[PDB]
């Protein structure tokens, strides 16, 4: 048929390219990458689960590690939104083609979120395919889908250890004076999600667009104000101006009371 649109979610990143998730990093490695490696022993009593979901606040770093469990246990990847936003007339291959492909996983985002979906999902559901699940609200239950999703890791928000190494790594390539404190950053950035920081420095990096006088309007024509720009280090007051304007997301709690309960 003419739908192609599967091609474009498959993959043939590396799981030290992801900051901090210890306990999630050891977690996802014996579920899909061990098992693969050492089939022998995880058979029968050791069989592996065919299925998990990832439950935590938004933008601490689900689809990274998704991704980078398919490159260290070399599966390939199927990443799908939950919008099908007729539709049904995917899955019946995605989940043909992720077969087809040998192991591969498929990670499904907002799983909380076109009638009869659900239908060929768990008619699709019910060689090695591993499901990765993701949701913000694990409250919303359709316990047809909790049912078949037993193993439930909480995944969290980075202490101020992994908030300075996320800080460094967003920071890094851009130019920037040296008087910057990346340990007061982490301090001040209690509460951040991981995408939090990198929005806190996408914005100082452009304060110091802010910082310059817009009068130097010019458009198509090219002006030693704007070749002045290329030389603008980012500084602490950019910072300053970001950690005022960029805020976070007992919120996140409810996870835990969800993951390590019922």
């Amino acid at each position: 048929y003419i739908v192609q649109a599967v091609r474009g979610t498959m993959a043939t990143m590396s799981l030290d390219d992801i900051i901090g998730m210890h306990d999630v990093k050891q977690v996802l490695h014996e579920a899909v990458t061990l098992p693969l490696l050492v089939p022998e022993f995880f058979q029968g009593l050791r069989s592996p689960w065919k299925a998990m979901v990832l439950a935590g606040p938004p933008g601490t770093g689900k689809t990274l590690i998704a991704r980078a469990i398919a490159s260290e246990s070399s599966s390939t990847f199927f990443t799908v939104s939950s919008t099908d936003l007729d539709s049904e007339k995917i899955v019946r291959l995605l989940f043909e083609l992720a077969r087809f492909y040998a192991p591969s996983i498929i990670f499904i985002d907002q799983i909380d979120t076109s009638r009869r979906v659900k239908s060929e999902f768990l008619v699709q559901m019910d060689r090695r395919v591993f499901v990765l699940a993701a949701t913000n609200i694990p409250w919303e239950l359709d316990e047809a889908l909790r049912r078949r999703f037993e193993k439930r890791i909480f995944i969290p928000l980075p202490d101020i250890d992994a908030r300075k190494k996320l800080i460094e790594k967003s920071m890094e390539g851009t130019p920037k004076s040296d008087e910057i404190n990346y340990d007061d950053l982490a301090a001040r950035t209690e509460g951040f999600s991981g995408a939090d920081v990198v929005s806190l420095c996408r914005t100082a990096a452009i304060n110091v667009l802010r910082r310059y006088d817009t009068k130097s309007l010019r458009g198509g024509e090219l002006t030693a104000a704007m070749e002045s720009l290329k030389a603008e280090l980012v500084r602490n007051i950019d910072f300053e101006a970001a950690l005022q304007a960029v805020s976070p997301s007992d919120t996140m709690l409810k996870c835990k009371e969800w993951c390590d309960s019922f």
